[PDB]
């Protein structure tokens, strides 16, 4: 096989393709690049069939919350396996790997991919995998086997080979396969090491055992195989290790040490809630300049990671920096670990693909293992259960795709906000010196050829759809933006408008000041009053749309007005401020003009979905506007960098972001540090796919783009790293 050349050729009985799911612990994406051509029966996989740049790993990047994701398609938060070692309250017993409690099925949620064809008239064997020797929701799979680590890889292959002739009747469609190695080597050794070769090669016999046996059965070109890792790898040092003891004068709290650190107090179940959480972060925040961990309390945490809805995942986190540990105290700490941030290079893990359903010698862009779910549904021809991966994103991997994706259906239709007098009934105790004849409103109203010059130019792609049931809202049209009210939190869900590619930074107008007025088009019962403001010293008013970006000073009178406001804190608007009049320039400079697209976001149950507007806790003092916990910015421009984003034929490029709303900038550390030096470090920390501020808004993106809806799919997948 290893020698042969590239290839559906399945024998009699095998109607439908086998699928095998092979892992390969620690196997991270630049292993394969740089030592592929030194494991030969990988290298024909390579060759011959599907491969990504690298699979994304979830956060932490650890075995068992990575390994039960792949096979659920479910954030940790979700599926339970939040870590390898972790504590549930109300069950009030410990998960560990080396613990009986890892076999109790109370800690397994969700439907693994064994279940689900189980459940649809398919039988499915398994040769390791967290869970597999687990009960998960009262059932194990057909054939499965108790977890033993020094078991050789060729009994492993060669029982998996005997499933393989069983008769069709008994026979599995679908099979789990788990090698410990190169994790085991990456641990003692570090990720560039000898250790690590030989594991490499020690991994590459197995897989060339299946292959080979495999080929023996005429299988070889009918199984379809998926070779993958849970994540990566990355070197640990002695002298790159982070001490509580340097912070804490006595340490009363019990830590889960390492890469993904977490705290909780030691008298659990007690003092489990009662514990100030609160009080460790702001105990840690910008205690040394050269900090190597930053502390979080789980719902400030960057929302792409979702790891915070679950009573496992403990309030205080630490983000720990690449190759860094934090521990207790200074009494393992050299060779490599995993668990980091899932966006580093070193947690990146493989993703080889083979058989008849699969696309033959295709090099595929990055993707995420909450995808890999759907995909194995597809290829076993079975219905999903409800998971976070996008239905229809990994159909370029496929020759003929099992599922057609469509758009989401609106759920709400815009409705009113028509322009019918110039004249505000209700002034909202806003004020304007400037207005003179105050008929500047008559550039609020716009003809069928004005509305349809705005739309093609700031609406490219469409409107974003109403995803939410009973919303009332309505469409404002404006020369140089386009924004959806929301009718009953007095502000817009979203304010899209195309910037292009501007000449000279150093000639930039300034915003008007001491400029607001009621908007005439929205009545004043569902509008902001400037009054509001006043009244709540903490939050101020801020604009939505920029009103000095585009046009002249005429032009900024447009967005001058209460539906163009929204609540912000005084630090918040100081990143908000520098982002639209410095970096938003920069970026529109580079990609040749940028659409962007901008918006509150409601989590207050932290739960990576919209707020109903029960869910919502905070307004503004005396009002019933409410305070967004986050705000949304989505930039989107084209891939080819000749073409405007209004006017683009090809695929677009999207760079999008979920800013918290916060009362302080202590996750910066700005202390004697100006704007330039920590306002897009944080940004850019903040950075999410289309489909998180989908989520977080019930907006459905991209819906006017001639494109199918798989390719769209990639994009609002797509998370771009820098
Ligand atoms: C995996 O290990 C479990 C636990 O040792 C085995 O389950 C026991 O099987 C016996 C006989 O079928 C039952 O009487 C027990 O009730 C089971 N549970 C326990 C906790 O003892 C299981 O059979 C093993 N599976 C394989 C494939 O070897
Ligand atoms: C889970 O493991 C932790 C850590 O070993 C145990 O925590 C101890 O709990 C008692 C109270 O029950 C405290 O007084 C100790 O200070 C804790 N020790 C540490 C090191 O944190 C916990 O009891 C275990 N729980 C179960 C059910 O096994
Ligand atoms: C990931 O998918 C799961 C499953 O669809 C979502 O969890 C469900 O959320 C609803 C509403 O909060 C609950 O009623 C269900 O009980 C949850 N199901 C499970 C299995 O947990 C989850 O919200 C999704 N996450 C994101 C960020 O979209
Ligand atoms: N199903 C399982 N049950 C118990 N331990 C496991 C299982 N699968 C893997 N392991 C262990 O987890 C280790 C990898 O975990 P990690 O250190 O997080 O990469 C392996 O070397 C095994 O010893
Ligand atoms: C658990 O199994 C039952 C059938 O026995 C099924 O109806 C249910 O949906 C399953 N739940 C999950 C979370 O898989
Ligand atoms: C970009 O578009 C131009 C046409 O405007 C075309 O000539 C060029 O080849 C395109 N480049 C890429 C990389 O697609
Ligand atoms: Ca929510
Ligand atoms: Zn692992
Ligand atoms: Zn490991």
């Amino acid at each position: 096989w290893v020698t042969e050349a590239c290839a559906p050729q399945c024998p009699e009985g095998f109607d439908q393709p086998p699928v095998i799911l092979f892992s390969m612990d620690g196997f991270r994406a630049e292993y394969l690049q740089t030592w592929s051509t030194l494991l030969p029966n990988i290298n024909k996989l390579k060759t011959c069939g599907l491969h990504s740049k690298y699979m994304r790993a979830v956060y932490p990047t650890k075995t068992f919350p990575n390994h039960y994701t792949i096979v659920t398609g479910l954030y940790p938060e979700s599926h339970g396996i939040i870590d390898n070692n972790m504590y549930d309250v109300y069950l009030n017993k410990n998960f560990s790997l080396s613990s009986v409690e890892k076999s109790n099925p109370a800690w397994w949620s969700g439907q693994p991919i064994w279940l689900t064809a189980m459940y649809q008239g398919l039988k499915a064997a398994s040769y390791y995998w967290p869970g597999s020797d687990v009960a998960v929701n009262g059932s194990f799979p057909n054939i499965y086997r108790n977890y033993s680590n020094s078991v050789p890889y060729e009994s492993r292959i060669a029982t998996l080979l005997q499933w393989l002739d069983l008769p069709k009747a008994e026979r599995p469609s679908f099979y789990t396969i788990y090698v410990e190695e190169p994790d085991s080597a990456g641990h003692k050794s570090g990720p560039v090491s000898a250790g690590v070769i030989k594991a490499l090669q020690l991994v590459d016999d197995a897989f060339g055992m299946l292959m080979e046996g495999l080929k023996q059965r005429n299988l070889h070109n009918c199984v379809n195989i998926i070779v993958l890792a849970d994540h990566g790898m990355d070197q640990t040092s002695c002298d790159r290790v982070e001490y509580m003891t340097d912070y804490f004068p006595e340490i009363n709290f019990y830590m889960y040490q390492g890469p993904a650190p977490r705290i909780r107090t030691r008298n659990i179940p007690q003092d489990f809630f009662t514990f100030n959480s609160e009080e460790i972060v702001r105990d840690l925040s910008c205690r040394k300049s050269d900090q190597h961990f930053k502390p979080y309390l789980t719902p400030d945490l960057p929302k792409r990671l979702h790891y915070a809805k679950n009573v496992r995942i403990d309030k205080v986190h630490l983000m720990v920096d690449r190759q860094w540990l934090a521990y207790r105290n200074k009494g393992n700490c050299e060779g490599g670990t995993h668990g980091y941030n899932n966006e580093f290079k070193s947690m990146e893990a493989i993703f080889l693909a083979h058989g008849p359903s699969f696309k033959e010698k295709t090099v595929i862009e990055p993707f995420e293992n909450i995808e890999v779910y759907n995909l194995l549904c597809d290829l076993l021809h079975i219905q999903p259960a409800p998971n976070n991966g996008s239905h229809g994103s990994l159909n370029h991997l496929l020759k003929a795709p099992f599922y057609q994706p469509s758009h989401a259906e609106e759920l709400s239709k815009s409705a009113g906000c028509g322009f019918t007098t110039p004249l505000p009934k209700d002034s909202l105790n806003c004020s304007c010196l400037a207005l003179q004849e105050e008929q500047v409103n008559q550039r609020l109203n716009l003809n069928r050829g004005e509305v349809s010059a705005t739309e093609k130019t700031n609406l490219p792609f469409g409107r974003p759809r109403v995803i939410q049931k009973n919303k009332d809202h309505c469409l404002l049209y404006h020369r140089e933006y386009v924004s959806g009210f929301g009718k009953a939190m007095k502000m817009p869900m979203w304010s899209s408008y195309t910037v292009p590619k501007p000449g000279d930074t150093s000639s930039l107008p300034p915003t008007v000041p001491d400029c607001l007025r009621a908007d005439v088009r929205v009545d004043p019962s569902e509008s902001q009053k400037c009054s509001f403001y006043l009244a709540d010293q903490n939050i101020d008013h801020g604009f939505l749309y920029p009103p000095a970006i585009k046009g002249n000073n005429e032009s900024q009178y447009d967005a001058l007005i209460t539906s163009n406001l929204v609540p912000m804190y005084k630090e918040f608007k100081k990143m908000w401020d520098y982002f639209h009049k410095v970096l938003l320039i920069k970026y529109a400079i580079e990609r040749n003009g940028v659409n962007v697209v901008s918006g509150p976001i409601f989590d207050y149950n932290y739960d990576g979905h919209f707020d109903a507007p029960d869910e919502i806790t905070n307004y503004v003092a005396g009002t019933d506007v409410p305070v967004p916990t986050h705000y949304f910015v989505v930039l989107t421009s084209c891939k080819n960098k000749t073409h405007t984003p209004d006017s683009c034929p090809g695929w677009l490029d999207v760079l999008p972001f979920v800013v918290p709303h916060r009362p302080t900038n202590v996750e910066s550390c700005p202390e004697n540090k100006a704007e330039d030096l920590w306002v897009e470090e944080r940004f850019k920390a903040h950075i999410a796919r289309v489909r998180d501020v989908e989520l977080l808004t019930g907006l459905d993106f991209y819906q006017e783009k001639t494109q199918p809806v798989s390719e769209i799919l990639q994009l609002k997948t797509y998370l771009p790293t820098f």
